[PDB]
């Protein structure tokens, strides 16, 4: 049977990330909205077809889940696990609801955000609002190509969607968000050769540096994990730059979907806390996490039925 | 004598950047103005011909006197505060304006980054607004915005300084105002009422006929005719912006004209009223929180320092 | 599955509706054309790909079915039922074949229509020919967004395609057509608030009116029907405006596909005859039906092989 | 230079030609519409920028000019001159006003036509209404590329716009329209080689046949006219196919702009009456003119001031 | 189980065909490249999305297969069979690897070909390099629409991909290539009506000639085969024109994918050797084959190891 | 004005450069072709509008000019000047005619080249044929953005077109071509910082290096010349990469247009021979010229009239 949310969206060039908390007594207003969210996507999005590609993914946090539903909980659902590393600190910030809104135009995102928060004023409190845009040729603020090794098609369905291991909630996924702020001054002080040492790929051509040469504290080194299974462990990311030139804010908004947060959380450990042969991900010497939240993004039919 | 890209094509994205010049920044600023033309190309060229990146640089009255000596543009002065019976148009600080436009936001942002990069230390940001086209050229009130702007030769004649101030021919006078709307209240009106506020039909964007159109409608108060009986026109490129988190919904107003007298007449009519109208009804749902006037020189004036 | 005809087309912006009757002796010429119709679709369409999105769906009436084939009939196939209501009359007009031709450009529709009518010169008599065009924001002639609540993906497959319940004809569907003409003068006499009360959605933003404000005689009210389960019964529509400014004709050409006509026919009863709560669909006070025909659109396999 | 109407439109893929006559007493209503016509173009067309390319060219006939205006007449303006040839007849049909409406989508045309006829209902009577569409590679109904040898840029400005030779009306132009209906059955009976002989260019590649192979009764031969000047005389054409497959109507709607009708009228004489070396244009053996009108399309400034 | 290579690519307008042989001792350098070829496709292609539509399909010859791997062989894999017909000769030329590289722009093909040949310098020897371009309305060098009756969606999956009949290599396909050169002078000597008799469809409208009037020596006649069960036998083609104006070379590069080569090879026998009804395909009277090679294009997983 | 050839073309992604010499007795066949070349451009190109952007610019060498025409010669027309530098050599190769064919798709270039070489079979001998392609972000074979500082609009008119100084040939221009091959192995051996020192701009962001830090042997340094007039001397370039991976050929085809060749030739002297402060342009340490030819590209009117 079950239809999931538009987690596997195509490439989109605009996004709004909205994270909010439920005030006391808001729970009823929110449950009403969750049943209608699908129909607002269509109201706003239908008229702009087919260029629009407007998609909203709604996610719910661990404490918010217990306030909203009783019954079963998704297996992997918990608050974000703060990581207090030797050097770098992955923080945990409040967040009950996520709207990850994507389209080919910002206005569509904004229109949907308007209608959603319109129904929710009274009942929630905004914690974070980010307007994200694609930079050139799928590049991020650091000037590297961002998204290349994401899984596609069949391999994406397999790495992202809950299946038979938690059959109650098949079609759902686990999203982790974290807002990063970069130290561009520092970063642009590096030679390109040295930047490529940090990331693990070539800047201009976006080719992976060979085993012969790729540092073990490079980002691509530390985020490549193999299972016990011997097969690679993959997640799906849709990192979006944001910023303001006035307030020297240059950002990467990280969002990572996985069929189980164990995967996402492992990559994070390796980045913040280190391996045997690496102190921490070099990327963090130019990037500070200022948020961190985890959510479960149910199947679409789950929300329909409220 | 070639002008700045004041007559840009339709673009879907913009950054408005307004700064003041710190004491001793005058030198760093003069350097940037000479190079601004060439940064436009650097950033923009590789995205052609979709890109449509354009930057227009404008200079305030007080800043002009700090940066150059010699003759001044005839019309250049600080934005005039309007203390109306009900509505007040404020004046906010602003030495430099960058009006950056393109078909993608990232192009605007990359140019804004490179400009503010050369000015970090010399200036202090007063205002930064990221604007976007809503839908089918609608604004935050739901009406089509731009329809009666002049085009081609009529725009050339309405926006560019000519023989009347020959020293500065190719320049223009930009007025900016950030407006915030009380959407709460606006969506409280029927559509028929909203049309009476604006002066056009919402969905079809046809003018209301002169026999039904109120004298306090926005379109009424912003149609001015001269002594010679011909229309007095400006060029606008209003951009919506906002934040749903802080229930901020806005229209960023920018209006270019060959003399500020024109732009300023429309404003007086809006804030202070006519015989037959207390004030523009659009202000009962829109608050001005900025106001600055700039002169946007011919391009050769900037190149040559 | 069997491969079905292109009933699930994307959004296309142009269409030709061609309805014909079969003359005496034309049976043979028609059978030949049905076998080749698939391959004419490709001839005409292939060189314009993928911008083109040319699709033709062919359907066959009740009486024509018996002239053309022997063997089983589709379970639901019958003449359109005239509905003689208190006020409004849904009429039944003759039609043996339907060609529902759709593309992103009118000329492609016209080239294929030319080739089809070219092979049927002698054999048939045209009853109806409409050239339709989508308004630029998916609006119809009344000014409302038209198609918003159509099913997509798996839900559409389930709503429109014959399955196991008549396994002989799996992949087929049941198309109902009606040409409507509108009294625009009257319609533009209403406030927008009133027009929204007729339709049941907001004009500009295309959001459903809330359950507590939506009239029982609104179009959206009378066309939402619930099944045995209490789950919604859906059809797939691709209404197209048409008209002529010279002869003050402004129209909406209605076409609805469903896996069984009982569904489409229920919606019609509710619209024309009324419920306890509602005299008739208020949309009919501004729209007159001047045609009405029912067709079965077979699986594509069924045409290929005879 | 004074501002002209949008005669020099880019390539556009849709059009509506509307021809009407002014009933008596209607002259006031028509003067009103002419002043506002410019601003209706923008009302409808603004919101669709920049894809829209909506443009309306308004033209006025000889008799209607005298009923409508104040003072002096455009030099070249007169009723269309019937041409009673040995074989073929170029007929003259009634027509006081022309709206030549063009865009990249048919709906935009229709919207503007609606708004225009809205202001005129009562005051005029429709004579002819054609909905035209380009084939996908600039082909006409005969299957040949159509538009190739039109002038561009400076050469077009010079060959179309009235200048100092009639300085009251500089910026205007002279349009000739004629609706043609083709005999497709006949035409498709020819070999391609023979079709090429009729037109004077190659069907597939659209290359001009070499000087010693191109018949003198070919269309391209008879419509190439040299001045006293020794230089070529040029017009600007935007021929649009139209038709109905039901009613076996296949058409080409001819519209031709020139700075003086002398040029257009010369091509017509050559076509219908013959030269020294040719009876008549072979294309007319497959094409019947069923209308014919001439109009003057003033400068835009002229219309604004009424 | 398996993800296949991008054999079912969308319509693309540019291609590079690259055919090489493996030098002695190159086996190792080649094996490394095959494991990484997937990830080079993404490197080069990702930043061009979604316009780019860059795809590479890699295939391996019969003799090369035995050099590179031990273990099972694909059931159908063998050297291209020469066909010495009464009149026309289908030749067999050397070729160990195939890269069938496709995109919307030529430069993307070229950047990937650069990266591939970069890792293979020293290990291989180029046999053939062709830069192809589709004409703007899907026509080929003879002026006819080329691709029309290719299978799509599920029917293509069924016609092209190895399934349960050799489950070891499911997801694979069999590619046959032939470079053809045309005698354009001769071809353009025909009336269109005659050309249609060679091909079996209408030139301009691309409609099949009716069964009664279509010659049995037309190209479409000889390449329609039915199986024993009476359902039609299909392949997937992506013919690309190429040439050089300077050296009067005008060509069609033929590539055909099928779930077994028996199918492709049958069509060839009919073309070169004839049926009862037909001496040979008339298209060969204007087209000469100057290459001929057969490859197995494995499932993508098989390369990743 | 007179109309010039399409020297000021928009951005195009594909090109064919064809250079030929005229055989004994070819002069007549060539004169015929030149009169028709404008009209072949339109034949081939018109049906592909507006995406096509097909343009062909035809140029004629010094010795060829005297075979083909008598009467005046263009002031600046002469054989390409060999420059035998201390280190690097700018060579002269033969060329009577140049066809500089540009469009958005290669096939359009090829179709026009085919039609042209078709009419010249027998009469000419090909000296060079190059199929060029722009990389997707306007980069060239060295990885840098190429075209940035080319003049546009009115400043280009002023830099490229012969005017009043040789009024007989106003509308013409002077094209110089050179085929370059690069030693990519060597080039990719540099750090990016070093490559930027060769070119004079930033690789990634395409920003000029500041006057304080830009080497005097950088390419941008040596090719900025100022006139007697005090203002900069500009040319118009449309460099195109080409190559073959089989024969390890990676190339840049150089073409430069100017209103007089003295401008183009000065830049070349500076590149190959050096200044006081520079031995030679560093770009030549990675690029070898293997052709060199100079042509005059006449006004379009000049060709039409033969
Ligand atoms: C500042 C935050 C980040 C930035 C700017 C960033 C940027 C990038 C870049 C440039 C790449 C290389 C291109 C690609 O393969 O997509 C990459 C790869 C990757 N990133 Fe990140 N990243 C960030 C954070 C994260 C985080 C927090 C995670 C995981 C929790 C993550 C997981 C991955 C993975 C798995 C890969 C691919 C591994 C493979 O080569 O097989 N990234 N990221
Ligand atoms: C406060 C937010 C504003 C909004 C949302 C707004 C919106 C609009 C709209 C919808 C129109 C009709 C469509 C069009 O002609 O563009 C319009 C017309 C106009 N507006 Fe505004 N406007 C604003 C502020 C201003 C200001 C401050 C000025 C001048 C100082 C101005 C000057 C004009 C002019 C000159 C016209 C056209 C008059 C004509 O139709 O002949 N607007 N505006
Ligand atoms: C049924 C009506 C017509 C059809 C189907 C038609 C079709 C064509 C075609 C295929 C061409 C060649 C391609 C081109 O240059 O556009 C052409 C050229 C032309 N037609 Fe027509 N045409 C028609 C009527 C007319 C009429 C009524 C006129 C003038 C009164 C006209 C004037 C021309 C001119 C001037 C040319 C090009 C001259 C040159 O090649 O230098 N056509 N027409
Ligand atoms: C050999 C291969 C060549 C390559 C790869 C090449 C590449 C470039 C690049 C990357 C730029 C900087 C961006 C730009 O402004 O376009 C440039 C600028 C330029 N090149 Fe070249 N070029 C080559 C040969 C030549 C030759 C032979 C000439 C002149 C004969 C020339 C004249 C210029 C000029 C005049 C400029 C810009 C001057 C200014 O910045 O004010 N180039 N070229």
């Amino acid at each position: 049977e079950p239809e999931p949310q538009m987690v596997l969206s195509p490439l989109t060039s605009a996004a709004i990330f909205l994270v909010v908390t439920i005030d006391s007594g808001g729970e009823d207003t929110v449950r009403d909205l969750l049943s209608d969210v699908a129909s607002l996507e269509r109201a706003v999005g239908f008229r702009a077809q087919p260029d629009g590609r407007l998609s909203c993914v709604t996610g719910i946090g661990s404490e918010a889940w217990d306030r909203l539903f009783s019954g079963a909980r998704p297996a992997g659902l918990h608050p974000f696990r703060e990581l207090d590393g030797p050097v770098h600190r992955a923080v945990a910030t409040p967040g009950d609801l996520l709207f990850h809104i994507r389209a080919s135009r910002l206005d569509l995102c904004f229109a949907l955000a308007t209608e959603i928060m319109g129904r929710l004023r009274g009942a929630v409190t905004p914690q974070d609002e980010v307007h994200g845009f694609k930079y050139f040729d799928e590049r991020d603020m650091l000037g590297f190509v961002d998204g290349t090794e994401n899984p596609t098609g069949a391999a994406a369905r397999r790495a992202v969607l809950v299946g038979a291991e938690d059959p109650a909630f098949a079609g759902g996924s686990y999203a982790v968000v974290q807002k990063y702020l970069h130290d561009i001054d520092a970063w642009e002080g590096l030679s390109v050769e040295a930047q490529e040492r940090v990331i693990g790929r070539r800047k201009m051509t976006d080719v992976e540096l060979s085993d012969d040469v790729k540092p073990a504290d490079s980002h691509v080194a530390l985020t490549s994990v193999t299972g016990p299974d011997g097969s690679d462990l993959e997640i799906l990311r849709d990192n979006m730059p944001f910023g303001s030139v006035g307030r020297e804010e240059f950002g990467t908004y990280f969002i990572g979907y996985a069929r189980t947060p164990e995967v996402t959380e492992t990559m994070l450990e390796r980045m913040f806390l280190g391996t045997a042969s690496a102190p921490h991900d070099r990327i963090l010497d130019f990037s500070t996490a200022v948020t961190g939240s985890l959510f479960f993004t149910p199947a679409a039919d789950f929300l329909e039925d409220l």
